[PDB]
């Protein structure tokens, strides 16, 4: 078992915040809830900004993680990396300091082609590295304690393009010249119904009879045998009717609404990493079957237009989007950032603490709120500010 | 052994049995229009002709008609028939009764603890994909009591209470041209564009691939002389390509071969959605195709309320024999530029409309072929247009 071998990584905060573990354990404090930044003396790459907050107690830790450098594959290859753990910190830890080398590696391959069109090699590439860091994770369970699962969105810029890539609930989106460009799509059971559905029916021993693959409005009764419902199936987008005969009984495998959505009434993600020994709750279904670490990769061509100051990419958990919609990042980052000098090179990580600040609001008598007296958000919250100006033509 | 069904022509084109013989002329390829006393909903323009020789009839069928539910529904429907045309013929006739019984189970609904509001629309886009389900259903039973060769696509049209449904499960495809804009009604199921469900299903279920073929897609077929070379794959869950060493299941014949429009599943079909095809094998070999094939169709809404249309918007459904030589700008531009020149309330504007699109489709017949503008090669295969005024489908 995983709980007899010792931890692959010891725990940390993103490094190149350059955390004493004085100064890590000050960030864990779950009623103050300190916003960190990135030290104005520790410069990222692209002068990128960089804020993170713990949640407000519902784990010990903050399970993100983060990672940020410039690769280099023997042309170099700038890489930013936002993880979201659940179940554990394993997964996202390992994620964070390792699938970077495969990426250096699968780039490698397709380097000298470098200098079928090359995005669709630069895509192959990020895809099989998503595909080698699970597989290592999987292989290196036997010898190290990586334990939970994670969720990966990741950014390359090679050769002048951005390589957006997810595989997950976090979001990617730039905001240019005031306008929303959205880079990457969530993976969840709602987004996903079809293929888990799909891979339900074709592989019924995956619900050990415990789970049925069609989709009804709700949770059917016994005492509706025999009469007519509504349902959907794996190749319907709509609702037609069906009489109840008893398989319908059995739980559904997706079911709730939005954030509440679930597979199997566990997983509210169906992308990511790790999770290769996580079943169902009170059963000995695997859920793992039905993940996939397979990213979405969407590509930005930064040649195609004449970034200004204030035109950033944003990389963001769900911590952030869980309280924040795309227009109010939007309409935060356009107020804030024409606010400070635009050659300072703190300008980012003023704007990403802003918009962290925003999501998670401040403390009063019966929890976080933010503007409009809404609820903050109780996640972990961990923001990129890339200012895409540094992705410039010459 | 018994037709379901006798083999015709759309019968809002009310040929005899001897319009209909003289029609299927490889030579001449005649156009078919929908005579001018002769009105269809909506004053809807329809042309077909013939294939250039590749079947003896027409595999084309077409159904445009008003149906009842108390709510009047009106249908338009082309079918795009192969290896026979019984299926087509079948799923002019019977497609639309389907869909008439799945609306009858919702039409009524059209006048913690958590309950899922369903929108009315998706109570109709549930009706037309149960609809395109059964009468597969209904062809997959009947098949051994009648002779109901072979298989065909279907993209079919309805308007539902100032809406409009677009359902396709094929390669036949409907646009919008609305002022000069191009707005897309529908997407094509070909090995290209499902490729990774096809991939993934080989995956999943080896055994569907015989053992002549692999799932994996390469860049050009991988020779014997390859074992070891290290060359490109793309697999189910890739979008992009990457290296790998070729072994030697890489050799066997790939489930997905071909580029763009021209690529196939298991050497045999080129289309992946429709009706029929249960019997469907691949040459020389009793490997069923129809495990990878779907009933399944897209469906696609357009809101008639929200536009203010004039006698020139319309919305064209056609099959493939249009869309294989001619663009949606080609299109847009030749309907743009025809409509013009005839009044806007002459009724057979429309149909003249649908004519000019299949003969710049068709084109003429010399020593070299079939050509159309700038020297073209022009489609020889059976080419059937509808022409859809959305005019006539305003509220108030
Ligand atoms: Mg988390
Ligand atoms: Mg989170
Ligand atoms: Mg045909
Ligand atoms: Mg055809």
């Amino acid at each position: 078992h995983m709980s007899d071998l010792p931890l692959r990584f010891p725990y940390g905060r993103p490094e190149f915040l350059g955390l004493s573990q004085d100064e890590v354990e000050a960030s864990a404090d779950h009623i103050a809830r300190p916003i960190l930044i990135l030290k104005e003396t520790r410069r990222l790459p692209w002068a990128t900004g960089y804020a993170e907050v713990i949640n407000a107690g519902k784990s010990t830790h903050n399970e993100d993680q983060a990672s940020c450098e410039v690769l280099t594959v023997k042309v170099s290859c700038h890489y930013w990396s936002l993880f979201d753990g659940h179940a554990g910190s394993g997964a996202a830890v390992v994620a964070s300091r390792l699938l970077q080398h495969h990426i250096t590696e699968q780039l490698q391959d397709i380097v000298d082609i470098l200098k079928i069109p090359h995005e669709c090699l630069v895509i192959g590439a990020l895809e099989s590295a998503f595909k080698e860091m699970d597989l290592q994770i999987e292989r290196e369970r036997s010898s190290y304690n990586i334990s939970g699962g994670c969720t990966a969105l990741i950014v390359i810029c090679l050769l002048g393009k951005l390589y957006v890539a997810n595989a997950g609930a976090s979001r990617a989106i730039i905001i240019r010249n005031g306008e929303i460009i959205p880079m990457s799509s969530e993976f969840t059971p709602e987004t996903e119904r079809q293929r888990l559905q799909y891979l339900a029916f074709m592989q019924p021993h995956l619900l050990g009879n415990e789970f049925t693959h069609l989709e009804f409005p709700r949770r059917v009764q016994r005492k509706e045998l025999g009469k007519k419902m509504l349902y959907r199936d794996f190749n319907m987008t709509g609702w037609a009717y069906k009489t109840i005969e008893d398989e319908d009984l059995k739980f559904p495998l997706i079911y709730g609404e939005g954030k509440k959505a679930r597979v199997m009434a566990t997983i509210g993600v169906t992308r990511g990493l790790g999770d290769h020994d996580l079943k169902v709750h009170d059963s000995n279904i695997y859920i793992k079957p039905f993940l996939s670490s397979a990213p979405e990769v969407r590509i930005y061509d930064l040649s195609k237009y004449d970034h200004g100051s204030d035109d950033v990419l944003i990389l963001a958990t769900d911590g952030l989007w869980d309280v924040l919609s795309n227009e109010e990042v939007a309409e935060a980052i356009t107020q804030f950032l024409p606010n400070c000098d635009p050659d300072d090179p703190h300008r980012y990580t003023l704007a990403a603490q802003d918009l962290v600040m925003r999501a998670r609001g401040v403390l009063k008598d019966r929890g976080w709120r933010i503007s409009n007296d809404r609820l903050g958000s109780g996640d972990d919250i961990s923001v990129y500010v890339i200012p895409l100006i540094h992705g410039n033509k010459l």
